[PDB]
């Protein structure tokens, strides 16, 4: 169900921005 | 260290989007 | 289905588990 | 559906692999 | 450094969740 | 801080394989 794909989009979302974070943080 | 002060904020905002999510869960 | 967003929730936790250790790191 | 639970294991496994890096990282 | 040790110990806590997640998936 | 270098490829692939299924996904 289409909610169902938004809810894994959103949530994939955050995994991207998470490893997003991390590389961030690893020039430190 | 603003730099890592900065990290957490920027990080606290994926938890905040996190947290959005699940509750927009919740009410499945 | 339930048992998938069950699955969806418990995943999340996951990921707020993960952004918990981040964050709890940072101050290291 | 079995696509969504290959969704939720390629998710899943993605979040292994960030916890894979981050332990990795930590030795540093 | 034994902060880093319970940061490695809380870390690998949470790769077990997720084996946990991912064996309790495989049964789909 | 080639371990450092080595890290931000290892991250960089996850990232690589987050987009990979998030591309995946869109054709939903």
């Amino acid at each position: 169900t289409d909610k169902i794909y938004d809810a894994l989009e959103k949530l994939a979302e955050i995994q991207k921005e998470i490893a997003e974070f991390l590389r961030e943080l690893i020039e430190a």
